[PDB]
């Protein structure tokens, strides 16, 4: 495809505003219709997910009009992706080669848990991801995701307003199909709002829960909560001085203490780049996916960014996730004059390795502009009671929410999103084709299932969260019992059956396995014991001991019991095939590579020769994915054929689950 420089054109053309060049992509127009079926609250990742998915679902059914209120795709924390994720967007016919030039390489996760008491001393526990020719997964700057789908939106029948905001004080909402009457003005000054007359409204403004919070309080977990607090650094292209054995930059790396855990996440940025341009890339990058341009034929990150006048960086997220019982010392000022600042490096200090590890990095002033320098964020964890009534419901952040740890706020959090989208059609057709008390009364019983799931959903995500945090209070039970216990539970079983028919399905069966019996049972004994001893002192030895025998003598029943064939001495540094711990152990697969030129995380494969962030050539990739234990080539032949293509939808072929066979 020869690159088109529309968006930009036009934009210099009609000196428009940022909000108008991007309503200006819309299949309706840039002018707000008189009516829609689906009116969705707020276009961050769940208002569009739910939108692309309703309209990917079933097309040419629903008229589907989103309102956001930023001018221009806003930045948000959440960042981290995980691998239903990606397959999710495969799905809707965007795979790696494309979503590479957008976002980072995510390839694994590890977990550095520091001894408080013996400062220095740590343990570590490491996962690969998937061979280039399996999966990836993703890090993704907001503000680019959310235009990314935004102009796939636009280019599905969806309209995507931006610069437009939801009015909840004058929006009436009704039941039975009869009609609801949305009011969108531009903002509190605007005394020319609009109306859309529609069915069904969706709530996707996140964790304001602009509308379910008028339907019931928002609801706090027993026991402490958290605080986060943040910034954004350089990327370092030699990562060799960082003091954890092994690190890996193209992983979700999480450094893990009593108090809390630090996420680092390597991710590029387009900040600074005006969004009519970025349209254009977007743009291109879609009729390149469309046309089945290979890897190494399309431009690198650093390419487009060239063609399309575009800024480009390397940065690193790094930020704290603390309990909110820590006790701080009145008087923070040393450590700078914000509140954000202060605790995070009042907290670097209060570690010996994350004051050697922060010391690799470089503070970047403002990234996303004026303020953003720090972030802090107080009381994480809450849930929404009501989620759905008549002419509504709402989905992600809406519904509730935990912790960034595990990303369950985008991964798990797009189960509604994506049922949601689903069940919109047959709540559409219900109240287009009965009277209004039927249709009311239809409709309520077709949700009970989705209400009853977000209900039990966010209190399971919360004694997940509490299960990881007390045991990254010692060395052992972090790696040896919580994240084992996570990863054993929430592997993603025959995901490379899904289809868009079945994900949603599928995705309301995961649950990062936070639902499986026996990783409730290992985390009810941890909770129970290690939330009895005072924050402030080391958990006893006897302790450890005793909850380590526990988790392995459930675990070693549990994992005979699955019969899901996985080679886990591949995939776990210090993990036999029967997910024992092995003291010494390193060995494991190797998927990843860094560019030498730039320092950007690359897959192992062999039709990628070409860094695709900056397009030096590999100087010649004879670099291939080390298989360890070793694959004959049928095996690996086997591998990569059971992930080209997902199957079409059989609807007589029951779903296969993501989570442990059951004992029986
Ligand atoms: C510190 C921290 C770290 C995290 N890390 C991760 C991670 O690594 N991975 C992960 O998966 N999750 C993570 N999360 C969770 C993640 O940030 C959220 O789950 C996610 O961004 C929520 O998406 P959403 O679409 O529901 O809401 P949001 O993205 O918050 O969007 C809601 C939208 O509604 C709009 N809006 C509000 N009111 C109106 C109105 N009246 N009219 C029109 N529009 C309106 C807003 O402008 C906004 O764009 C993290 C959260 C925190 C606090
Ligand atoms: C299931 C997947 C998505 C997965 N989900 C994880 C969750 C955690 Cl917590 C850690 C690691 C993984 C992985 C790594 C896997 C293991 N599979 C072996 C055959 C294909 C595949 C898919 C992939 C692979 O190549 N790597
Ligand atoms: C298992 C059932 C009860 C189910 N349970 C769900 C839970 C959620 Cl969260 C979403 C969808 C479903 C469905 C729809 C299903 C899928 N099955 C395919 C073969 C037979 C069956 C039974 C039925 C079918 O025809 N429709
Ligand atoms: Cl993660
Ligand atoms: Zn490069």
């Amino acid at each position: 495809p020869t690159p088109k420089y529309t968006f930009t054109e036009r934009a210099a053309a009609g000196n428009l505003s940022d909000a108008e060049i991007l309503n200006s992509n819309n299949p309706t127009g840039s002018e707000l219709p008189d009516e829609s079926d689906v009116v969705v609250g707020g276009a961050g990742i769940h208002g569009l997910i739910y939108a692309l998915h309703a309209s990917k679902y079933k097309p040419n059914n629903l008229k589907i009009s989103v309102i956001e209120k930023n001018t221009r795709p806003g930045y948000k924390i959440g960042e981290s992706t995980l691998p239903i994720f990606y397959t999710w967007c495969k799905l809707h016919g965007i795979s790696a080669a494309y979503l590479l030039r957008l976002f980072g390489l995510k390839d694994g996760l590890s977990f550095y848990f520091l001894d408080r008491e013996n400062q220095g001393q740590y343990t570590d526990f490491s996962s690969v991801g998937a061979p280039g020719l399996v999966l990836a997964s993703l890090q993704i700057e907001r503000p680019m995701s959310e235009l990314l789908f935004t102009i796939l939106a636009q280019r599905n029948g969806v309209n995507v307003y931006h610069g437009r905001e939801v009015d909840f004080k004058s929006t009436v909402v009704q039941g039975g199909g009869q009609g609801n009457k949305i009011a969108v003005s531009r903002g509190k000054y605007d005394s020319t709002p609009k109306t859309i007359d529609s069915a069904l409204f969706v709530d996707a403004t996140g964790r304001f829960r602009q509308f379910c919070s008028k339907k019931a309080p928002r609801h706090r977990f027993d026991g402490w909560n958290c605080n986060a607090f943040w910034g954004y650094f350089t990327a370092p292209k030699d990562e060799s001085k960082i003091p954890f054995d092994l690190y890996e930059g193209d992983h979700t790396n999480h450094l893990c203490f009593p108090e809390g855990w630090v996420w680092v996440i390597r991710l590029p940025s387009w900040e600074g780049s005006p969004i009519a341009n970025l349209m254009d890339m977007v743009t291109y990058i879609l009729e390149c996916a469309d046309a089945g341009v290979p890897g190494d034929e399309l431009p690198s990150s650093e390419e487009l960014a060239r063609m399309f006048g575009l800024k480009f960086q390397w940065v690193t997220s790094i930020g704290f996730a603390v309990r909110n019982d820590v006790k701080y010392p009145e008087d923070l000022s040393a450590y700078g004059t914000r509140e954000a600042e202060q605790k995070f490096n009042y907290f670097v200090q209060k570690y010996e390795l994350l004051q050697q590890f922060m010391s690799n990095f470089e503070l970047i002033e403002n990234l996303y502009g004026p303020g953003t320098t720090w972030f802090i964020r107080k009381t994480l964890a809450y849930q929404s009671p009501v989620v759905s009534g008549p002419g509504w419901l709402a989905i992600g952040d809406a519904c509730g929410f935990t912790n960034p740890l595990y990303s369950p706020g985008i991964n798990v959090g797009m189960s509604t999103s994506t049922w949601a989208a689903q069940l919109s059609h047959p709540i559409v057709e219900i109240g287009k084709s009965a009277p209004a008390d039927a249709a009311e009364s239809s409709i309520r019983k077709l949700l009970v299932p989705y209400d009853d799931y977000c209900k039990s959903l966010v209190p399971a995500l919360e004694q997940m969260n509490r299960f990881n945090y007390v045991c990254y209070r010692d060395t052992r039970l972090g790696p040896q019992v919580a994240c084992l216990w996570q990863f054993f539970a929430g592997i993603e079983r025959y995901l490379s059956d899904v289809n868009i028919e079945t994900f949603a399905h599928y995705a309301i069966k995961w649950v990062w396995g936070a639902m499986v019996p026996e990783y409730q049972q290992v985390a009810q004994k941890c909770i129970e014991h290690i939330e009895t001893v005072p924050l402030d002192e080391r958990l006893p030895d006897a302790m450890v001991d005793e909850l380590l025998a526990f988790s392995n003598r459930i675990k070693s029943a549990a994992v005979a019991a699955d019969d899901f064939s996985l080679r886990w001495d591949a995939i776990l540094r210090s993990f036999d095939r029967s997910l024992n711990f092995v003291e010494g152990k390193t060995s494991r697969d190797i998927y990843t590579r860094q560019c030498s030129g730039c320092g950007a995380w690359l897959q192992l494969r062999p039709d990628w020769k070409k860094c695709h962030s900056c397009g030096l050539l590999g100087t010649e990739p004879q670099t291939a994915v080390t298989f360890d234990p070793p694959l004959t080539a049928e095996e690996e032949a086997l591998l990569y054929a059971a992930w080209n293509t997902a199957p079409k939808y059989d609807p007589s072929k029951e779903l296969k689950l993501p989570t442990p066979t059951r004992p029986a």
